[PDB]
């Protein structure tokens, strides 16, 4: 039982249903656009498909049918640990089964031989000023590997097969995917700790070993596995990974399309919104609370004067998530155990109580509720990764997993070039009856 | 006169006409989506919204409203030369306005003052391998460069405003396009010529400094304003230029955001047609024609050769074009005002009376005509840049004129994140009725 | 056709909108249900959706927005004539849209060559003993006919897609309407005229053709053309256009759903009031009268001698009116113009007068007011339709443009199988507190 061979045949079941859509159905509409959506980023139309994840605006996000309770207790564990190998979650985006013990060992005895960092990627990281945004090498590292590209080199040999490019694309997001937590923790060590790293240690699956080179000790190993796993995929419709779709259906290979897609996680409205939620809190416990936990009214009202005056609370919003996310969830219950006493993670819980309610009084927030970045950086900050910017990073390590999978599946059914078609202000004026 | 002060002017104007079609015409209906569109990326649907250019499927662009004839005449010309400063058609597609010659001269004087490369961007290039892609090195070139982002500093510095986000977009938009050309350059000649480099001539306007720095005499600079100019804009719906639209949406600055728009051109169904064609071209003369440029007859039977055989002809057809290509125009006058006589130039030329009646016929091609790509590479070819790979930086060096025009008006009238909604393969056949 | 994909073009547009209702808002409380509507027939409940006319209580009956006057107004008439093509009628009634003269050519013609009856119709009709009601062989008629369903034949080959089932349902709704008026007068020869019968003439509009087929001169094409209109529909809630609806929610096709129509309509409280008004003036008029038009006093004092006997002014009151009805308005404006001196349209005129502040002061009828029951059997009886069971038959006729439009609906926003709850009385002696 081999990931490449049960890929093959999850492909050539599900191509006939592609195939079937187009041509009986590929009249059939499913939803129209008015100026506002043309004009405001497409916001809500209904233009792309992956089968990764679909993410329910009431419901939260499912990955492969699964949800994330169901995932968390599904996926084999790591032994001697508490949450599973990020290894098998992507075995389950990549097939849509979920790994038994077996499956999973070995594709993270896979990960063991593919995750090695190319040596120029430490030269050109070191070459480029290290008061460079952590995000830009992160994604420059994921660049200049392109040059290890076997997509990029089957379709340079002439090799290119309709029936077949899945194939290179699968083996260039094994190795990708196998790197990224090293080309993270590479860009974690020669910026914020002092440039000493520690070696990978082939016997710690991918979580585990992400914590190991970071540095951070036990319990970090889960808190990886479980943020990596949580922040596997959001459909395709998120900014880094429609990026890397789009790039993608070009043609371009995996590291140009998640370099580019990293450029979008990258963005203040995409990625910045954990680190974001950490510091207003900090600075609200610091200038607003006494420095100290306060109680349930003082929070109550606190919300009240900066919600009156112009201001967001920050992380209780989402262009498309209408009810609660169980993404936020699963931090939670992580936190309540291991941190219960933490003085941040106390005024986040307590936050979970009042806005809701506020939101909902106020009226219009069309989501008046906990996205995951308004739990994430507590957990991160408890356990001493308190370097904001890196945050981003931990992201796309995790991202990469879903939009990864999409890739290989982008290239399974042969999805066309993504092209839209521009229109003017002008034309966009005679269409609403305007001269 | 001022770039920044007239920029502000229409920006003023413009604002308004948008916050009206959101305000008052805002739902609407300007096209629908089909199961078809969704699969088959987005082909068709009316999504996006750009002034910069719009491609009309039967005319080809305009650039602001104008043609490419009438861009190429109403363009102030170089002294001593055929072409437009490449630094008008800037002015007039951030603008609409052609420039006088006073309005050029202040622009090509800016551009003088922000055109010496970074040296880590030389020592990033340097590390990476030299067997390294051009497409990756000048993307890596780009995104290191988001170092000096003054719009990632002004977001940081806590500036963020929807009423002045546009100028630090337009300062790094100025800055980088001063630089795409010697960042090229740089490739080129660390590359293919030795890595010896020719130092800019602080007299030169961008084409003429651009032939300068890769070591080719007149009249490769006009081949050059030519070539930047044409490949300046395709709206905003072509791989590229909506990479770096998306990007840019969730608030990336230009340097995040251009080289995410070079990893979509660097794909071999956006940004290869050209060494593509040229490969086919010369291939075909040395086997099917006997090493000679042949007669009518004889090309017309080996074009029904090919195509019977399942085969393609290259540089013909489009997505959206469905006549010929202006672009494909401009150039061929070009060439047969310069080099009539080259045998590469007559198949092409030859091509251009041959292939469109014969796929017209057959009625395969939606669109049986040629675009830009089945000319751009014989005159490049005939000048001696013959290292293929480099031609599709040549590209991006271009295109970066009316993406970064774009990404500067995107923020000056607030577009918002760029956020479409995914559905499943499941979703589909529910809607399809095969629940 | 032009209809047919002005119809495909309506669908997809309406079809987000009762999505949205259902996956957004489908929890909003919308009315209530009490003890008393349970056994009382389901009276007054919002439980039932449709958008070919909806019935308000004050104004009365609305078609697709539009109003009686309106539509009279605004629809192409027939040339030599007065009214409207029904024809243009069902148009509007399918699209919403007022037809433009070859819009409504165009289903005229439609009609034309869906007109002609299957032979085995009239063999199933002279089996039936001549003797059977006109209205079970009504409805005999139309059940027979659904060997012919395009619907159940693109069930039973395997072919149902949600998207899709309105389009056999609208030829079959097409097919069903081109021959209602046909049947109909099949039914009016056989029985009442000889069985003799005049052929179909296919240059003639639905209305002038069934009066054509009738064997009546003009104006009774304009009649038809009118009655038909008026009876089209009266929203989804009357028992015709309920069992229609009913039945077509577990999929069965339109000859069955219609047929069921017809059982329903055949009911003494949903068919029969136009024929039982124009008796009891018959009988008023020579056992009340002296065999003449009363003065208006003389009949003010027969109303109340009625009433206060326990009896009932027939073709007054309604279940949902309560102000009146401005289909008994629009055969009033046509019996003024064409026999003002017609002694049985008199006594209708005089009652039109005197009931109402009877009725209203007695305040007993919640309706005290006419239906369109009260007004149309004087116009049958003046032109020689005199044959008092048939007059439901020509509501059956009119009554299908409203309906099949409706089923083609129905399908196009693809809505569920109605099934309703039942309780017992016991339980609702528990919720009584007993
Ligand atoms: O509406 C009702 O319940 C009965 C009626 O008047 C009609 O069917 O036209």
């Amino acid at each position: 039982s081999f990931l490449k061979e049960k890929l093959a045949e999850k492909i050539a079941q599900h191509r006939p249903r592609t195939t079937r859509l187009l041509s009986e159905f590929g009249n059939v509409k499913i939803d129209e656009v008015t100026i506002s959506q043309a004009i405001g980023g497409m916001r809500g139309i209904k233009s792309l498909v992956t089968d990764i994840s679909y993410l329910d605006p009431e419901e939260g996000i499912r990955f492969r049918g699964y949800t994330i309770p169901e995932v968390l207790e599904k996926l084999p564990k790591v032994p001697g640990a508490e949450m599973p190998y990020v290894e098998g979650h992507f075995y389950l985006l990549l097939t849509g089964d979920v790994p038994t013990e077996k499956e999973v060992k070995e594709v993270a005895e896979e990960f063991k031989k593919r995750r090695a960092l190319p040596e120029y990627v430490k030269d050109t990281l070191k070459a480029m000023p290290r008061d460079t945004h952590p995000m830009t090498m992160f994604a420059a590292g994921i660049l200049a590997m392109q040059r290890e590209s076997k997509f990029a080199a089957y379709y340079n040999a002439g090799k290119f097969n309709k029936n077949t490019a899945w194939e290179p694309m699968f083996e260039d997001a094994m190795d990708l995917m196998a790197r990224l937590p090293s080309l993270g923790a590479y860009i974690y060590r020669m910026k914020y700790k002092s440039d000493t790293h520690i070696p990978s240690n082939p016997d710690l699956d991918l979580g585990g070993d992400f914590a190991n080179m970071m540095g951070i000790d036990k319990p970090y190993d889960d808190v990886a596995r479980l943020y990596f796993i949580l922040h596997s995929d959001h459909e395709s419709g998120n900014v880094s990974a429609h990026t890397a779709h789009l790039v993608a259906s070009a043609l371009s290979d995996a590291y140009y399309a998640y370099s580019a897609a990293m450029c979008g996680l990258a963005g203040p409205l995409h990625g910045l919104a954990n680190q974001e939620v950490l510091k207003w809190i900090q600075e609200t416990i610091d200038k607003k609370l006494g420095g100290k936990v306060p109680t349930k009214e003082e929070l109550k009202k606190f919300v009240e004067e900066t919600l009156s005056s112009g201001q967001v609370i920050p992380g209780y919003g989402h262009a498309v998530l209408r009810k609660t996310d169980p993404r936020y969830v699963a931090q939670r219950e992580f936190a309540l155990k291991h941190m219960p006493d933490d003085p941040i993670f106390q005024v986040v819980s307590m936050l979970y109580e009042v806005v809701p309610p506020i939101l909902s009084s106020l009226g219009k927030v069309k989501d008046p509720w906990p996205n995951v970045d308004a739990h994430s950086g507590c957990i991160q900050w408890h356990y001493g990764v308190v370097e904001y910017d890196f945050y981003t990073v931990l992201f796309g390590i995790g991202r990469a997993l879903g939009v990864l999978a999409n890739l290989v599946w982008d290239r399974a059914l042969g999805y066309a070039i993504e092209r839209p078609k521009s229109v003017t202000t002008d034309m966009l004026e005679k269409w609403a009856g305007i001269k």
